[PDB]
């Protein structure tokens, strides 16, 4: 998925 980019920083 690419939606991860919506939570990229998220970590």
């Amino acid at each position: 998925i690419n939606y991860w980019l919506a939570h990229a920083k998220a970590g």
